[PDB]
């Protein structure tokens, strides 16, 4: 009665497996989703072939998911079977430390798990998680397009919360995959001045139709360097001239890096000198957070333009986010036999 029919990889770099497992009983701070869909991304990828060193195999990725409770532990507050909820990154925290009692769970000092490391996540048609993690869907948020809320989605957010953007703002973005795809639409929901960076100079035209300002050719050095002094806030995607970027900040200007990259970023300490300018990261949002991206979305239509495969494709939509050329992010439709 605890079965989860799953896709696992076995080891870092094989194809994902059907892959049955036994969860055990759900305990009383669990809740667990029937999953609807799940989006795609590379943090996914990175897991499966441990890049981060992190992974316990067999590991079941999908960390984007958008599902219905079918059960409650008996500590679930605030929420009913049959709801509509999306989990994220993070599965459970320890829901007593100084974060976590201020609002601050994603910050959890204490014992804390995410949705996919050493946890089965949502390429699945069930998934647990501890109940304040199992964010409550507007009933007009369309299911198919908001599970990468749950994460490129609350990764912009969260750093235009916290360097309290408005719309006054120039705000620049980094590369243009489904990340800055959301970027931008977020961005343009929240009034900013946007610049878009794109090494493909065909694509200037779409960028400017998504709510780019300004399109800049991000391989032409003296086209970076004309961007001096510019932005409030420069939103990376990358994962590869940190100077030449750092000087298009604004005074006050930050650095936020979105992605979790794992090559070292030397910085200038005179470039942050001078103009009080700030590197900074955050991670994958807290439940309030979550609840109010959410909303937000009901309300702007931030969504961002997704292309579907049934999850027994999943291979083949890794196949095609390895390709560069899904437009622009990939959810998986869970279509397991009943
Ligand atoms: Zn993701
Ligand atoms: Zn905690």
């Amino acid at each position: 009665n605890n079965t989860i029919q799953a896709y696992a990889a076995m080891q870092a770099g094989e194809k994902l497996v059907p892959y049955k497992f036994d969860a055990g009983e759900l305990q009383p701070h669990q809740v667990e989703v029937k999953v609807e869909y799940c989006g795609l991304c590379h943090s996914d990828i990175s897991v499966l072939n441990n890049e981060w060193h992190s992974t316990v195999y067999p590991v079941v990725a999908g960390h984007e998911i958008i599902g219905r409770i079918v059960a409650l532990g008996s500590e679930a507050k605030g929420l009913q079977i049959g709801q509509r909820v999306g989990i994220g990154w993070t599965a459970e925290s320890c829901q007593a430390c100084d974060e976590c009692i201020g609002g601050q769970q994603v910050l959890c000092t204490g014992e804390n798990i995410a949705t996919i490391v050493g946890h089965a996540g949502g390429f699945a048609d069930k998934v647990r998680a501890g109940w304040q993690w199992a964010i409550p869907l507007p009933e007009d948020l369309d299911p198919e397009s908001a599970g990468p809320l749950l994460c490129g989605g609350i990764t912009v957010f969260d750093p235009l919360l916290k360097h309290k953007i408005q719309a006054t703002h120039h705000v620049g973005v980094i590369g243009i995959g489904g990340l800055g795809h959301i970027a931008i639409k977020l961005l343009k929901a929240w009034g900013c001045e946007i610049t878009a960076f794109s090494s493909n100079p065909d694509k200037t035209e779409e960028l400017k139709a998504m709510g780019a300002d300004h399109v800049v050719n991000s391989r032409d050095t003296e086209a970076v360097k004309a961007q001096k002094g510019k932005f409030d806030l420069l939103l990376s995607t990358v994962n590869v001239n940190w100077r030449a970027f750092i000087s298009t900040l604004a005074p006050n200007g930050s650095l936020h890096f979105l992605g979790l990259t794992l090559e070292p970023v030397p910085v200038s300490v005179g470039s942050l000198i001078d103009g009080a300018k700030s590197v900074t990261g955050s991670p994958t949002g807290s439940p309030a957070a979550l609840r109010q991206l959410l909303k937000f979305a009901a309300r702007k239509k931030i969504a961002p333009q997704i292309e579907l495969f049934p999850m027994s494709q999943l291979n083949e939509a890794i196949e095609r986010l390895h390709s560069g050329q899904a437009r622009y992010r990939i959810v998986l439709k869970a279509d397991f036999a009943e």
